[PDB]
């Protein structure tokens, strides 16, 4: 007897050409389908509308990269430097994303719909409860940018969303408004790019265990540049310099006899 | 006073938002640009033309995903049944990706560029160079496809950047003249998707050792697909079945006395 | 010039590595081992002899499992797609967590839990774990029962009674629990991962530290396997597709935009 | 019709079918109460074989010089990225793993090969040898330290070979070539001594492991050390790290405004 392994619902390579959701990639290029369409087909099994592929073309764009410095592109970097071919160097980076490196997005979004339906109006019960439960308010607040220098990523995006598509954005709304309150009790808590994304896709229509990849997909054409980068260079192996350590360790003992 | 530790080229996110390239992000997605051509900054420094970019599109589309039995799907798979998070569990199948499960792009881009360099007209003597050297040409052959039953992918990008780009595609040019000479010997050696591929990518001026960045960021939105397919079934700890195991081992002993 | 990150653990800044401040030349020479040295750079404090016996035979114990589970079939098909030893062990070991070694914490801390709430009230650790958690972790095997009695677990129990002095309350609870649970059907036994995740929490090891017994351990297996592929020149994996439930969508023509 | 089976893969080293698993044949259990440890264990499943006792006591010290090396180094500091971003042990050890190959861990295995290399191609040419090495690779691996040298020796190698030829009866070709090296080497230059990658990879070539079996004493090693790291940083409650801008080297394109699509 023979009981399969596993099961798949997504995809098949079987037939004349691997079928996404039940089209042929071939064919989505050849009718003007994009990257976005074929993000759709194989994480949500759903052709996306015009206006949510305008949506996610954008969210990708603006999470492709942040720099070298942050844990995922440095990890891509460190493991680049070490001689280590491009999908290793990469699954290193991406192991970086979790609660701390990208989890804001997810957790913005979660919490966000929360308040969406747990305190519809009763945001500062919601403050409240984030403060004695959770501490800070995912997706609220930034260390440079403030109400009269606010993130123009976030202005950018919320203004393309608002103007150019006629998209219901529940948690999205929630945390504009949240965001005038925050604002007064501190002029730095605004709505940073975090929680904008992550509001987004919650109101998108996308599973929740699904938002990640978005971030995910992202910033793996950053950690995919920054290795290149790097063999571009030809750069050595990297050592942290001692200075950068705080060496709080045991002082120089002898064994003792065993 | 502190020689810097890592020197990085493509990106920067000291200013108001991440420069891709010099670019932001939010004025890339205003004036119209798409992933497409935030991959070719990020990667080349370089802004694709339109017909580039159309280009680009096609090769990550075609290259998402192959279904689940492939390494890098099944990899991915293997983790979310054990209940791994997505971003760590895309990196497993990831790190399948090397010189037998996606090397073909790489490895066709590599030997065509050199085919064209130092065989111009000399396509008997690159093949001829090939066997010697190397072996089966990278890029060449099919198990199912034929002359006369090609594989559909390759018809479509041959034709589309044959006849709706202007752009000069000699890798690509002196493949489909290989083709004709391999298929002449064996029906089957066709070119086949990962040497066309191959092939346009460094008619696109990236370098060798990019080429399997497109690859690498295809997968991944099918690893992540995989992901999120098995966390909505709610699979299981998957364990290879014992039949499916040849256990050649050593006889059970006893230990001796030490 | 503020530092970037903080360590405790080793320095290699004198004339070589210290461990928790002792140098490995001479642990090597006054005769001590890995479990010393694991004992050194997790819990900052040399073992004791009998710690050291029962490090020892938990990381033996716990080095593979064949070739069928996950983190080594993660090692395996990555040394077949002919990845280097290093990253092919790396997506093997990324298969650890909750489901594929984590019964080693899970038991480790509910049986933790379990002494200090319910000392006398089985019944109400065993209720309240069914309502909160579900299965106890590190009691039930698939196979194993009390007609077909695990060798691995009768060992390391009988090593620990016999053969030292330490007291292990949490492992004593989940015998206790075995006696309860297998009552009710013969393969509620306790397996080998609640026994050494009792131990190691009666060791008074961290709790956030036990899974690093089963991470390291697993490694051994793990490079072995990867050796093992590469001995026979094994090819690139693909699963056989009457192995796969292809559940997908019907073929469709593409919408036009 | 019905399904034919041939097997997926092909195992030598371990089953766990019969009442425990078995390693190269031998029960986990049964090596637990005759007295074994971990590096047999290490030699059953890298080697199908049961180490000497000599071997045996030989894998313990590799294993433990190897373990860590300090934080700063990739594959310690890659493990501690992944600790303060806040990833689970096992993950973030994979990470600090995956810096491990050529550059990092990989002077042990290249010393290993290009010793008997030497010692099968030149026995009794040492300028031969060396004249080979500066043509096709250049520095001789596991020769050189920038710190160390002839009046201030690694003690760990001092040790190492000390307890091999005077603890031990095992027969060290590899090793045996590598000191007369030295001899050569650090005649031309003081700092040209034997370092402790060189020692340990012309032991290991010694005790006839397989050459792409040497890899995994440093990988196994050095898992302990990032387990290690992993345990500290959570004790700890280490914040996510980013590196600080002047460690960057921002050798980017000047700001610019993006061109109209065309
Ligand atoms: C030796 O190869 P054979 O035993 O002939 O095997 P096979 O049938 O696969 O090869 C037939 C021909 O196609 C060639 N060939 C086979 N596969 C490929 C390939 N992937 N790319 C290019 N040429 C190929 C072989 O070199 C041979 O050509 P030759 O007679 O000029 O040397
Ligand atoms: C740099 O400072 P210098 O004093 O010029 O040293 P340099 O790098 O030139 O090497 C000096 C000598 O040591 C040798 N050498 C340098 N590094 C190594 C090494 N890692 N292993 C072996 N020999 C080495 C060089 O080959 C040269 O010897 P040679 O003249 O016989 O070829
Ligand atoms: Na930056
Ligand atoms: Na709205
Ligand atoms: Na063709
Ligand atoms: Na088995
Ligand atoms: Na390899
Ligand atoms: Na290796
Ligand atoms: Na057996
Ligand atoms: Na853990």
């Amino acid at each position: 007897i023979v009981e399969p392994l596993i099961r798949t619902t997504i995809s098949d390579d079987r037939g004349e050409e691997p079928r996404y959701a039940g089209y042929a990639a071939s064919e989505l290029c050849s009718k003007g389908y994009g990257i976005e369409d074929v993000i759709g087909l194989l994480w949500n099994k759903k052709l996306p509308t015009r206006e949510e592929s305008e949506i996610i073309k954008r969210i990708v764009m603006i999470s492709a990269d942040h720099g070298p410095a942050v844990s995922g592109a440095f990890g891509s970097i460190l493991a680049a430097c070490a001689g280590i071919d491009m999908p290793q160097a990469v699954s290193a980076g991406m192991t970086m994303i979790g609660p701390r490196f990208g989890g804001a997005v997810t957790n913005a979004g979660k919490y966000f719909k929360m308040a969406v339906e747990d305190y519809p109006n009763d945001i500062p019960g919601f403050l409240s409860w984030m403060k004695k439960n959770v501490g800070p308010v995912p997706g609220i607040g930034h260390r440079v940018k403030s109400v009269k220098n606010p993130d123009q990523r976030v202005k950018y995006l919320v203004s393309y969303i608002k103007n150019e598509t006629s998209l219901h954005t529940p948690c999205l709304d929630y945390a504009l408004e949240v965001e005038k309150v925050t604002t007064a009790k501190k002029g730095n808590l605004i709505l940073n790019v975090d929680g904008t994304i992550g509001c987004i896709l919650m109101d998108l229509d996308f599973p929740v265990h699904s938002l990640n990849g978005f971030f995910v997909l992202a910033r793996t054409i950053g950690m995919i540049g920054h290795w290149i980068d790097q063999n571009n260079q030809n750069s050595r192996l990297i050592r942290l310099y001692d200075y950068l350590i705080n060496y709080a360790v045991k002082p120089e003992q002898e064994v003792p006899e065993k």
